[PDB]
């Protein structure tokens, strides 16, 4: 005989993100 | 009489997960 | 006797992606 | 007297998944 | 003797495409 | 005393798929 | 009579997660 | 016969990254 | 006053692997 | 004054999807 | 006077994604 | 006044792996 | 009278994630 | 004037690994 | 009359996070 | 002139870890 209200909220957010650059350079005379 | 290398690798990833949920309850009479 | 409402959605999203690139450049003389 | 190699290699990959659901429930009488 | 309604819904997305692109080329002299 | 070669390769994909499922029922007197 | 050798290797990587999650809860006759 | 409310809310960021860049060179004559 | 039973369940499984190898040789006399 | 070049490449994509929905209500008093 | 150039790529990516949703409503008095 | 029972359960499992190697081998002579 | 140049380059990535929710109501009098 | 029981709770386990190895060897007679 | 160059270069990460709530909520006189 | 509880419990864990090893090892004669 009585009212209720629940009210229930959930949020989630995950960002990854990598960057591997590599170069060689080799001179011979 | 010479010799010359030169090699680049660039390797990049990115990842990115939203999750979001809701719940709403109500009891009356 | 009584009147009940219940409400829940979810939402999910996931985003994945990735980029490689590598090149190689010899030179003999 | 003399010899170039060249090469490269370039590859991306994207992958993208979204799922949603919804529930509803009400009672009377 | 109540009345009940339920009404649910699942919506799915998929996308996965891949693109490789590589070359190479030599010249002797 | 020379030669020369040359080699492309190119090869793309995309797979997309999508899906909807609904559901939904009512009783009454 | 000569030799001469160059490397580079740069990598970073970055990671941000986030959450949030609300709940109310009431309750009257 | 009375009426009572409680609310609630949790937040969270947690944002780290990392960056290392290395090189060498040597020359010999 | 009745009673009353529902069960609803979703199960889904995707499966995608790809393997792609390339190789290539030259020889020069 | 002669020379020899082979290139092989094999690439193979393999994709795979399964859904199982299971649903069912029952109603006595 | 001779020159053997070979190289070698092999790349491989799985994926295996896997969703369940169990929902039970019983009602009676 | 009326006796009801709610079970609801979600579950989400998501493994993706790549592997990729490169090498290259050249002589001289 | 030689030169031979050999270089390998092998990267693997493993990402697992699981989510998991209960949610249980109850009314009676 | 009535008893109502609601329990909630959610789990979440993200678990993700990389692994990146690279050597490089010249040799010059 | 010779020269060799050996390089090595190794990197590995590993990040786990683990969240878990628990909320229950009950009311009756 | 009724009783009610309310019970609530947030446990996070996160462990996140690098590792990075590289060396470096020339020759000449």
């Amino acid at each position: 005989h009585s009212q209720g209200t629940f009210t229930s909220d959930y949020s989630k957010y995950l960002d990854s993100r990598r960057a591997q650059d590599f170069v060689q350079w080799l001179m011979n005379t």
